[PDB]
């Protein structure tokens, strides 16, 4: 006879990182309302993590960036049109750097969603991580309002949530956007608000530093008379709420015994 | 030593079917515009092929359209809300039905692209097919115009063939849709005008046939006040183009020397 149960020749089986699962629901979510993903670097210069962000030095806003500084002789940091750039090395703190980065490169109208891996000198707890990510968004262009950045929210969360779902916009600081805000979504089976992330207007000051720039590298002005929204949303915190994660430290850990949980997930 | 070149354990390599590729650039495509994909089936009522999308019996129209007719006893052909309906079957000749049967089973604003394998009573020579594939587009509620129309191609165009591309639009009779419509791409590496497909502002006696439809599930109207548009293109014709294939017998053939060619394509 043949036992036909008899297990079969054991191959290697694959599988993605929670992480990766996450942000890929999420650029596809985005992508079906017409967001396209681009990546920034992960080792940025302060002045497109801070400076053309309306991060100034000694500003008791850099208080909200806990930052890695980094040292080192010989090494490109790669600018927008790919110039050696100079400037005070850190660790991006946040993702945002990416759309001064983008606006430099491109002309509006355009839609982009950006992920990418972040840093921050914070203790390694249960709830927190000095490294985590973030996922940007950043929609600019003629006619573009606020009412356009909470449209992208409500369909963030019909998405994540489904129609039981319902979004919270408040009023919030930030340096980047004015008029700014957190927003939080209601999640039905935990009858619970999320607090999901930041957003606003552009800046006016970041549309005048990015125009700047282009200036110097010799290119036209594009952002005189655009208006932009955009958001800031982190990753991880989502992801432990979708696939029940108790602890973020998982993440970055390799146990098998907890990455192989995941290869189902679609 | 050990010969470090020395071929290594020859493992499987998967690929998937030229169509498929095709298929996907296609949806991955509409669904950056807000397209959502369904399917339906490949054998049909003729109801749903040919009356409920204003083909009637005996009517010149039905030409365009060579059809296979199947007979057989004790097969349950679901309908919408998964009823078990009667009529005459057939094989789809083209994905058409689909929107009928998406529109009973929803209810609008919504932007949907039905892919599908679709069947005609033809001579299989180079250039043709008896079975061969189509994409289907429906995009209907309030406000919706055929500017609508001409801007999904319009974009469809710019992503097959880039920003040296442009597309025309020219009248034609189709019993669905008025007024319709052929398309034709530009292809700037071939400058040749490619006739891509129909489309049209959905026929109100369509709208008509689906609310009647509805009516005998005990369903209520939905489509009383809102206008749409649906194209319809097909796939081989476009693969064809893209992935330089000189038959489109090739497709329906099996010849791994054949398929095996595009495993690379991303
Ligand atoms: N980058 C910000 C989040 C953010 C706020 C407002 C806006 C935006 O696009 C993004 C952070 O690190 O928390
Ligand atoms: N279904 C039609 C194509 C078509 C025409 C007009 C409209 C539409 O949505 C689709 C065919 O078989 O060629």
């Amino acid at each position: 006879r043949v036992d036909v149960s008899l297990p079969g020749a054991s191959l290697f089986s694959g599988g993605l990182h929670p992480i990766t699962l996450m942000e890929r629901e999420l650029v596809e979510i985005f992508r079906a309302l017409g967001y396209q993903a681009v990546e920034g670097p992960e080792v940025e210069s302060e002045f497109f993590n801070f400076d053309a962000l309306n991060i100034p030095e000694h500003h008791p806003a850099r208080d909200m960036w806990d930052t890695f500084w980094l040292t080192g002789e010989g090494f490109r940091l790669e600018g927008p049109l790919g110039e050696e750039v100079e400037g005070r090395l850190l660790l991006r703190t946040h993702t945002s750097p990416m759309q001064v980065r983008y606006m430099v490169a491109h002309t509006p109208p355009f839609r982009i969603v950006v992920p990418g891996r972040v840093f921050r000198f914070e203790q390694t707890d249960a709830t927190h991580e000095a490294v985590f990510h973030q996922l940007e968004g950043l929609v600019v262009g003629e006619g573009i309002a606020m009412a356009h950045l909470k449209g992208a929210i409500y369909e963030l969360a019909q998405a994540l949530f489904g129609p039981d779902s319902k979004v919270r916009f408040q009023p919030v600081y930030f340096p980047f956007v004015e008029p700014g805000a957190q927003f939080a979504v209601w999640w039905p089976e935990g009858g619970k608000w999320l607090e999901l992330g930041g957003a606003g207007m552009v800046h006016p000051k970041v549309f005048q530093a990015v125009d700047a720039y282009r200036e110097r590298l010799g290119l036209p002005p594009a952002y005189r008379g655009v208006t932009g929204f955009a958001f800031g949303l982190g990753v991880e915190r989502l992801a432990m709420l979708r696939y029940g994660i108790p602890d973020i430290r998982y993440f970055f850990g390799g146990r098998l015994k907890f990455l192989e949980q995941f290869k189902g997930v679609l």
